[PDB]
């Protein structure tokens, strides 16, 4: 057990899945795995295991932000054997030509947090995710016949920015997708040598706001739930 | 609704304690609290309503790190009429006279984010607390015989930092505690016009590596909790 | 001796009246203090022993800008066993709700010094008063009449700042009085391990242009005096 | 023309080849093109455009560092409708399993230059290669016999740093070469709505050392060169 | 009349030289000029005119530490005509082949002040004198027969360092002397259309110590006050 | 030899002049030096050494950029005991009064490189000429019936900056040209105990533009090499 996650090692698999939301990693078991059963609920931060067409799968909350998600991640990888995190969220769009319910793949992570720069003697330490797990992610949604867009996301620190002149520089340098995690994600598999990748669905255009609805969009959410597939494609 | 709360406007009262851990705001809610009605379940982030001697009070976790409380400490302010949080933690300790369940109350908050550096032009803001309401948590504690040191936090971005020399500046300058989350608070407080104050139980000991459980730390704080609300009455006076 | 003041451990006494300018100080000596003697004149700062009330007390100038002030309060506090300075100066305001002559008590400093970021491994420090000593002189003001503010001052390095936007945001976050020492005398404070405060009158008005006389500044300043030496009253018991 | 290129729109192909040092651009353009035509020589920095297996290329050299080729990418995107680049060259390596003459492809390029900070309001942007030029590279190495490293370059500014305690951090986190340019092209290229690749062969160590030879270097630079032009033609789909 | 200065427009010479301690100032005075007036007092910073060989000069005290001389260089230049600042001072030496006593010209002035990256959009300013200036300096020096050393100085806010490691540093790099207010008042020049030059003489070696007489020193610190001949060769 | 220079020590006189564009080494070795000879070819980047008035005088490009200039000059420094290194090229400026063709010395260079503050600590390091060297340049001008200004460069890492409002700041800072090298090898020079200098020549305006003609560019750099020749004769005293 960890201070974060009361669990054992066995307890979770070598790869976990993880929202933001607690109850969305419920839903996810709940929905896609088969025999799941809750590993953990420290702090309502519920996380499970079952199996997808007979392979081990772990999915759990991570919280809200790159501090949030930080714990959750090193202590899977250090604790818990964990080799693989997918980050499966939410972002928003900053580019007129991404469209809402987009498959957003952040091969890359800009950030506006101080933790990479603490690692990497106040440089820049480019953020990335596993190639193979892009690769293994693009190919799973080729397959469903769903396009993914490839490229940079932006890990906000606030969610509520006093800015709001970042969302034009995000454009301007092509960002994919605003959300709260990714770059702390790559961080934290780099320094404990493990690997990530984040997934998002696009949930509202930043600017503008576009109209689609409930159904579509929970299709679209699942669609990205993607990263189960593309484990699959990983053990080859 | 606001996008992380699903509540309305008189739903939440005009103080919220806020723990990191929903659980423990459930427990404070059930233990503290009189006719408590759950006002929000939004990603499990757990919230209550109800009075403390007649005195309506509310009850919500803010989650682990500056961004996950910046969130809803904003939501509350804007959204729900709230002018005082009271943030109920757990801290690391770095100090050796410093020992667990050691009750802080940090005045100011130290942070290694950046945060407070994009509000403030990239200049030093001294994240602090509000005067009066640091004041009505020291007479609190002195009037319930409990002993509580005034001073500054250090609120870290890293749980497991790779920067293990800090910890020895952090005792240099005389850090109370560690935690996650006051710099980012008194923040939201001076960007969006309220008032806050955090209060922290010593849970570990970075040096000598004594730590509590993780059930001790969703339902043994009871002292702080008393602090945090008797400290709102005296606000109201 | 230090590089600084010629004097010998005893000639200062364990709390310092500290404003920027010297003639402040001597003015201090003579109006507020008995047998009242000269005890530094070095560079001209010049520094003063006596008794209020029959409390030792030194009151010393130490000039302007955080550089300034950090030599003195250092010298001070490891060479003549200074427990506590009390910094007694002027600010500029800049929220609409701030007058000439208010006085301002810093529980924080913000500042766009690196100073501190070199103490703090270019993290933030929140350089913070100490809790005992701002009550006391809220205390102090209360039973003298005197209205004062509790909050953040701004210690700026550059009297004729080149970045007049950033006066928006020190009005956006609540500031209560730009100066130029705070910051640092906390810093110093907290590195060499004594007490601080930073009171405060506002002697001009950055929005309005309104301005008090180089003359009334070290001349009328005289309810923050009173507060200053109260406090420390206070604080003995 | 630009400033640094003597040539009209239309003399480019849309994709360029560019090796650090200029002597090379002839050499690839008579190996590995077909009816090569030189299109630029202004100081030496000599192009040309020809086919491979019918598709259009052109090679022009890219000087060092990440200022000259910041240059040589934005007039050739802005000017002559360029719309990706491959960077071909050398690096170091600091990680104990990257061996002499491996090929890595940097999907992401690390530095301690400052021109993304400049651009991204002092954030961290995150340098990335195009996607699928990555994965084109990948699979024409394999189509070659080539196993290629994929991962994080480091682009240095300094060739002869003064921290050589920074060679440990990157291979803490898993820098797998160390060359002077990638981070820059891929800034460029995220500027102005481009794609950029970087592949580099390992021409030494940086732990030990015991560089490759004169027909191994030559060996090795061809297979750089086929699996940079490889690569375009699976792009082409 | 300014905030910190109680004088008019005339009371000042075109070139003010400027001792950190204002009792500094009131030496200079009376050794040096004839028929001085003092020309302000306010906070016990005092300024005096009077003539060297009938050239009309200014000197006044700039307190410690580059916020201090800013507030002082400023206000002269805006508002007393001022055209031309000789900060005369002492430095501590980091170079082991820099003596006591000598005489140190600042051409430049490094620093760990943020003042200049506040004026310069976060980037490097080289804060600089005026060529002309120091070219006076190292000619009046010749013409007394004095030999001195032209470099950097470094401008410290912490006179009590906490770092340490920072003399090693500056050392490095060349660094001919450590005093406080240099940069700043480069800086003021440059940003209000002055001209500025720095000297100093070696009161103290930051490492070791070595060993002179008051006597000697003090005629040392007179000859640098080659900073009042400097301004008659610049006058041409 | 060193990486990039394939020579002996002594093949180098004690003194380089470097221009940026490599074409120009030949021409000022065979247009300025007697009995030149070549020394240097590694990746066309011309290196010769020859006599002017006896003298002896070396002269190679350093390409364009920080990065660049800082690898030939640092390794010239520590493995060719070369003392003085002289950069002559071209700059723009910003400054009304500051006219095509002037020439430009740069006792200081500014810059938004990073590389002197990896150097020093984060700090200002102010990136200075060598003090005689400036003032041999002046001498040798005025000789030549040259008036040449004195002051600030900045070294710029992009010469396509994204921050158009920059130009403004160096023009009210007083900027003599804007070039891409002087601040680099300033910091070569200061960290390996070497004497520098860049000689610039005004080649546009940033501010308007209408560019000088050929013969006029043809003129102006033999003045400007004549400059930086006869400088190094006054310096030999
Ligand atoms: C603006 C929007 N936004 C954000 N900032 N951060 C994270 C996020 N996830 C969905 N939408 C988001
Ligand atoms: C070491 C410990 N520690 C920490 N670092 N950060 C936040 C925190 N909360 C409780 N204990 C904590
Ligand atoms: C504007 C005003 N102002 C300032 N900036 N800094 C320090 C200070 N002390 C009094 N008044 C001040
Ligand atoms: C150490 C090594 N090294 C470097 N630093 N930078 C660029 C580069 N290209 C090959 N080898 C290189
Ligand atoms: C160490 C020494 N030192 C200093 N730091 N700063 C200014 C100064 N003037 C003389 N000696 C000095
Ligand atoms: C604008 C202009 N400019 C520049 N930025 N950098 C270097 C340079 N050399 C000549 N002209 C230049």
């Amino acid at each position: 057990a960890t201070p974060h996650i009361n669990a054992e090692m066995g307890d979770f698999a070598d790869v976990v899945l993880m929202p933001g939301d607690p109850l969305r990693a419920k839903y996810i078991a709940e929905t896609f795995l088969e025999d799941a059963r809750e590993v953990n609920n420290v702090r309502g931060m519920l996380g499970f295991t079952g199996t997808y067409k007979g392979r081990k799968i772990s999915v759990m909350g991570h919280g809200m932000g790159i501090p949030s998600c930080s714990i959750y991640t090193k202590e899977l990888i250090t604790d818990f054997g964990v080799k693989k995190i997918i980050r499966v969220g939410s972002c928003g769009a900053v580019l007129p030509h991404v469209k809402l319910r987009d498959v957003v793949i952040g091969m890359g992570a800009c950030t506006d947090s101080k933790v990479n720069r603490i690692r990497f003697k106040d440089h820049d330490f480019a953020a990335i995710a596993d190639f193979d797990m892009v690769r293994n992610a693009v190919d799973a949604a080729k397959a469903l016949g769903i396009d993914a867009r490839v490229g940079n996301l932006f890990s906000a620190d606030l969610f509520y920015s006093p800015d709001g002149e970042m969302f034009d520089v995000m454009e301007k340098y092509g960002i994919l997708g605003v959300e709260m995690e990714a770059a702390g994600i790559y961080g934290v598999a780099a320094e404990f040598g493990a690997k990530a990748l984040t997934i998002c669905t696009v949930s509202n255009h930043i600017r503008t706001h576009e109209q689609t609805t409930a159904a579509e969009r929970q299709t679209t959410f699942n669609d990205m739930i993607i990263a189960l597939e593309s484990v699959l494609l990983g053990d080859k």
